[PDB]
């Protein structure tokens, strides 16, 4: 349950980082930049979470759509076909959920994110973009609340299309543990910063909450994420 290890462990990977613990709403601070905690950084793809329940529960869509690829070159060979909201939330597909998002509309967005308080909630005036480079802010510690909420339904949302969501979030699956969550990497902002947001359900079903928040380079593998996240979880013995 230290903290001067996990420490060790952002020192070695030549970060600037913090992971957030939250355990039946008592929050424990990590890593070796604990200010980040409360400092405010663009949510990047953490955002798809709340984009979904918006989605789902405005009816823009549902999880059996397949989000038609027409053919526009996209950041990665792996974004390029068909897909659910779903499938599109494990591979971050940005342009579904920017399709998503228009639907959705500039202002049905921005009374939810102000109805839910989400970060600074102030999302401005393109739709389809203010989660990867502003106006949108939110700090680590807003999001492992958010997460937890999430995770025990307790979001502003019903609690189908928050099963629903919490069911696209699978991670890993071993030894009666679960892992759930979402990356994000906003990479067209200085400094990027890098996130893994989600929750450990404990064989017992207690849950742990967690928020880690980096600083990243384009020279960084998108694993160190999962790496410093995953070794921090055992060190805790939360797995
Ligand atoms: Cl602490
Ligand atoms: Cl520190
Ligand atoms: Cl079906
Ligand atoms: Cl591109
Ligand atoms: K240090």
């Amino acid at each position: 349950g230290h903290n001067q290890v996990i420490h060790q462990y952002f020192d070695e990977k030549n970060t600037s980082g913090v992971l957030v613990i939250q355990t039946d709403k008592k929050i424990n601070l990590y890593g070796n930049a604990l200010s980040r905690a409360n400092t405010e950084y663009v949510p990047a793809s953490t955002f798809k979470m709340l984009n979904a329940l918006i989605g789902l529960e405005n009816q823009k869509t549902d999880i059996n759509e397949i989000f038609k690829w027409k053919g526009e070159k996209r950041s990665f060979t792996a974004w390029e076909k068909d897909m659910t909201l779903g499938e599109a939330m494990k591979l971050s597909a940005v342009p579904v959920y920017q399709e998503l998002a228009r639907r959705i509309g500039l202002d049905l967005m921005q009374k939810e994110v102000k109805r839910i308080g989400f970060g600074n909630a102030e999302i401005g005036q393109q739709v389809d973009n203010f989660w990867l480079v502003g106006p949108l802010k939110v700090t680590p510690i807003q999001e492992v609340e958010f997460v937890s909420q999430l995770a025990h339904t307790q979001l502003p949302f019903s609690e189908k299309v928050q099963a629903n969501v919490k069911n696209m979030l699978l991670l890993e699956e071993s030894n009666g543990y679960k892992i759930f969550g979402k990356t994000g990497w906003a990479m067209d902002i200085k400094p990027q910063v890098g996130w893994l947001t989600g929750w450990v359900e404990q064989p017992d079903g207690k849950i742990v909450a967690f928020a880690l928040n980096m600083e990243m380079r384009s020279e960084m593998p998108a694993s160190i994420r999962n790496e410093l996240l995953m070794k921090s979880l055992k060190q805790l013995n939360i797995i």
